[PDB]
């Protein structure tokens, strides 16, 4: 239910009942909320049986209209301009922003929160960004980089049953840097996949590649592309601090025909 002025927790059921009733739309794929009813017979009845529970908890009156801020997030949602999707690797998240509005949806297996917040700034959006992963400090490396296709290769490669030394071997990834690198392509990791769009005169544009963040034992670290000559992404490794991983966001939206949010 409501989580103070700004924030209410939802099942995902109910989240979906509420974007209907209001007219909102539909929420975004990225989100992957599974509908509750095929047809009209069934959403009465669904209507019906989460009643008295969204009552409760004062997101919807005894009357049928829903919470004045709660359609607000919703519908900012189901109708971004802007928008971040975050998947965290059922852990998916949604930074939306429509008018001067920022709302962050964010889906946990049955349960979505929606937060709106004040983000006037990169470094705001780093705890958003981050949330899912493991709370791990930084790791301690230089750079490195390499084809974003050969990266994405090599880990459908182990995905098809490949050996690691054998793969990371003919990537040319040194011995001093392997226990790092392995630990990326490691399961044992938790990332976020962080993919910037925008809503354009009716048309979707996403960027082509995405901004990474991963956590190892060997610490926190961002992977982010960088467009060649050759119409070819490279992928930079590098240590993932909240200014790497704020500067790397905004490149990644100022890359948009609307360009930066900041």
């Amino acid at each position: 239910g409501h989580m103070g002025p700004n924030a209410v927790e939802l099942t995902t059921d109910q989240a979906w009942c509420l974007a209907d009733v209001l007219g909102a739309g539909s929420y975004p794929w990225v989100l992957a909320i599974t509908p509750p009813y095929s047809d009209h017979s069934q959403r009465s009845a669904f209507l019906a049986a989460q009643s008295a529970e969204l009552t409760r908890m004062g997101v919807v009156n005894s009357a049928g209209a829903v919470d004045p801020r709660v359609a607000q997030w919703i519908t900012t949602v189901c109708r971004a301009t802007q928008w971040l999707d975050l998947r965290f690797v059922l852990l998916r998240g949604m930074v939306a922003r429509r008018s001067e509005e920022t709302v962050v949806a964010l889906r946990n297996a049955q349960l979505v929160t929606f937060t709106a917040m004040d983000i006037g700034h990169q470094h705001a959006l780093v705890p958003v960004l981050t949330a899912g992963l493991s709370g791990r400090k930084p790791a301690r490396f230089d750079d490195f980089a390499l084809p974003a296709a050969a990266g994405a290769r090599a880990d459908e490669q182990i995905r098809n049953g490949a050996p690691l030394a054998e793969v990371l071997e003919f990537l040319g990834v040194p011995p001093s840097a392997r226990p790092l690198v392995e630990s990326v392509f490691d399961g044992r990791r938790t990332y976020v996949e962080i993919v910037a769009g925008e809503h354009r005169d009716g048309h979707r544009v996403t960027t082509e590649v995405g901004v990474s963040i991963i956590d190892t034992p060997h610490g926190r670290i961002l992977v982010h592309p960088t467009k060649a000559f050759d119409g070819e992404w490279i992928s930079t490794f590098t240590p993932g601090s909240a200014d790497a991983i704020a500067m790397a966001v905004e490149r990644l939206t100022a890359s948009l025909p609307s360009g930066s949010w900041f």
